């Protein structure tokens, strides 16, 4: 399927144990997509002070359209030293590995895969 319904655990930035997906734009997009398929991906909501507490390159989920079955359609955009790889809508948050942190909420998305 071109899209997959996922329910992403929303993590507090100070709880995150693994603060990014790797060391290159291509690696972080690759690893993010793998962790999304394996159900091992968390979401951190972006506010003042969040991104400097995480590791670049960043992987964002961005709204791709204006929401089937309660799932917002999203796509992945990476960022490294102020340059983005991909073009999309509003950021829903930054993706991180999930390794058992307790979430505060879930974000239902339809991921363009």
């Amino acid at each position: 399927k071109t899209h997959v319904q996922l329910s992403l655990p929303v993590l507090q930035v100070r709880d995150v144990l693994v603060r990014g997906f790797g060391d290159s734009v291509e690696e972080v997009l690759s690893e993010a997509r793998q962790h999304l398929k394996d159900g091992t991906c968390g979401l951190v909501e972006v506010e003042k002070g969040v991104l400097p507490q995480l590791e670049q390159p960043y992987v964002f989920i961005k709204r791709s359209d204006a929401a089937p079955h309660g799932h917002v359609m999203v796509e992945l955009v990476a960022e490294l030293e102020g340059i983005q790889y991909g073009r999309s809508g509003e950021t829903l948050g930054v993706l991180v590995p999930h390794v058992g942190e307790i979430p505060v909420a879930y974000r239902k998305v339809l991921l363009r895969k």
